[PDB]
């Protein structure tokens, strides 16, 4: 009946048992309430199904009904399913920042996302500041970074640089960050990373009516089309503000725009499973898109207020190693999970205890009204016989008058017990309400979560947005083109790395990137460009490709 599950976040493994009929949400909530995360909208639980495919957990469906690969324990990954549009403006809590930084760094380091050498190096220096704080030559000897995972394999395989050298180079830049908090180094990393061309892009293999091979790209900003040969530079794009309805039939996927003049944007997945995943991410990214176009909610403003307050609280409070910080954090999560589960079981017990009591009390309250209403009947019938026997002897009138009064004594006794039971019922309702509150204190508000697809064919209308909606890509510029310092550091790094670069080890994406840089392109320029024209124009462009 009861199942063991393991959930791995980027900074913790949590091992715990759940009930046989625990919903995806009940699992998800236990994960986040432990680590203290309230920005739930970005996140989900990946697993492997019996068919060996990566799958997200559905919140309002029993976990055992979702066909998680059968293991002991069940294996889950807590991961960001959706990225913010602008990290600097959006990420509120420290824990949400940490988990993104860790998930994105992992993508860069594992070569899921292309990151060029210069950026990789710069990013590494922010990474080490995040982990180890300020460089200090008194305490940090040479080879201090021996165990840190610094750069992507691509970037080391193509330069003639000893480990020792890479460490020194990254230490020089690390030194430039003295004074900067760990949280800021994490944010500064992401602020740099979010302008990478492959960042936040969910890719899928698709074909148009013309049967050309293409890549669809779904992100926080909209939909994008790439040629198979080039994932860094998208050729056509649609912002979320131009989309009205999404749906699929088997392998056919139909996108209907807001503009009624423009035709349906239609393409084909190689599999129905692909089209489901696409739809969910579309529904998901579109909804979060629209929230970003509206003012902050009450809960969001509270979070932000709280976040800023706890940031100053932690500043005052502020030494341990990195490996040991991680172990204590992992322990903290275990202790809170343990306490949480204990308190839940108590609250569940108290609730069922209060309910059963309430039920037994309401039966006894009817039993005391049935016994009272019987005494009232006997009183009324004793008065009727007494009035008729008095008219009709004086010894029987005393015997009847005494018994009538003694029945009133019994009514007074049972109205004192009824009075007691009343206050015991109302006390049970207090206990029930507190238990219920406690249980709900362990759930996350449902309205914070992104709406998820219900279930050969699914989909529907996307909620329209504000009447005053301005898509933010019009005004947006890369941190490099805005910040003179950043630009200069990449410029420096390009010069240093070039003097040990093995040109024979230049990957295909290296060539595409340099071409883009050479042509004055960047993530947002290219987005502005490929969105030009009306919805019809670009739906044509796609079909002709
Ligand atoms: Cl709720």
């Amino acid at each position: 009946k009861s199942m063991n599950v393991r959930v791995t976040t980027m900074d913790a493994e949590l091992e715990f048992a759940i009930q046989q009929t625990t919903t995806g949400k009940q699992l998800f909530d236990q994960v986040v309430k432990t680590i203290g995360l309230r920005e739930v909208w970005f996140f989900g639980l990946q697993y492997t199904d019996s068919k060996g495919d990566l799958t997200w957990i559905k919140l309002y469906k029993k976990v055992m009904q979702q066909d998680v690969k059968k293991e002991n324990p069940l294996q889950f990954k807590f991961r960001a399913k959706f990225y913010p549009e602008d990290v600097a403006d959006e990420l509120i809590q420290e824990i949400t920042l940490k988990l993104f930084y860790l998930q994105v760094k992992n993508a860069i380091l594992s070569d899921e996302i292309y990151c060029p050498p210069e950026t990789s190096v710069l990013l590494a220096s922010y990474a080490v500041q995040a982990r180890h704080g300020d460089h200090n030559p008194a305490v940090h000897g040479p080879g201090f970074l021996a165990n840190d995972r610094l750069l992507p394999q691509r970037v080391t395989d193509q330069h003639k640089m000893s480990r020792e050298e890479w460490e020194q180079s990254i230490t020089n830049w690390w030194q430039e960050h003295r004074g900067m908090l760990r949280e800021d180094a994490m944010m500064e990393y992401l602020k740099i990373a979010q302008d990478l061309e492959m960042y936040g892009v969910n890719y899928f293999e698709i074909r148009n009516k013309k049967n050309t091979e293409l890549w669809l790209g779904v992100d926080a900003l909209g939909l994008n089309i790439y040629e198979k040969d080039d994932k860094l530079t998208p050729k056509i794009g649609f912002p979320w503000s131009e989309i009205r309805n999404i749906s699929f039939n088997d392998r056919k996927f139909i996108i209907k725009p807001i503009d009624k003049k423009a035709p349906d944007f239609v393409f084909f997945a190689p599999r129905v499973r692909v089209n489901k995943r696409i739809l969910a991410l579309c529904m998901g990214n579109h909804e979060l898109y629209m929230r970003r176009r509206k003012p902050d909610t009450i809960d969001v403003q509270q979070m932000k207020a709280q976040a800023r307050e706890e940031k100053l609280a932690k500043q005052a409070q502020r030494e341990i190693a990195a490996r040991e910080r991680a172990e204590k954090k992992q322990q903290e999560y275990q202790d809170r999970l343990r306490q949480m589960q204990e308190e839940m079981e108590r609250s569940q017990a108290n609730l069922l205890e209060a309910q059963d009591m309430i039920l037994r009390l309401e039966e006894q309250l009817r039993q005391l009204q049935a016994a009272k209403e019987e005494l009232e009947q006997r009183q009324n019938e004793l008065q009727a016989m007494m009035q008729r026997l008095e008219e009709t002897l004086e010894d029987e009138i005393r015997a009847k008058q005494e018994e009538v009064s003694r029945i009133q004594q019994e009514v007074e006794l049972k109205d004192s017990e009824t009075r007691r039971l009343q206050e015991e019922v109302e006390d049970a309702r207090r206990k029930q309400d507190e238990a219920a509150a406690a249980l709900l204190a362990a759930t996350t508000p449902q309205h914070h979560h992104v709406a998820e697809r219900a279930d050969e064919s699914g989909g529907g209308d996307l909620a329209r947005g504000p009447d005053d909606l301005v898509d933010p890509v019009a005004d947006r510029r890369t941190l490099a083109e805005r910040n003179e310092r950043l630009h200069n550091q990449l410029k420096a790094l390009k010069q240093d790395l070039a003097r040990s670069c093995d040109e024979t080890k230049e990957t295909a994406m290296d060539k595409i990137h340099r071409e883009n840089v050479r042509q004055g392109r960047d993530k947002y320029k290219t987005l502005r460009e490929i969105r030009k024209g009306n919805t019809k124009r670009r739906v044509d462009q796609f079909e002709n490709m």
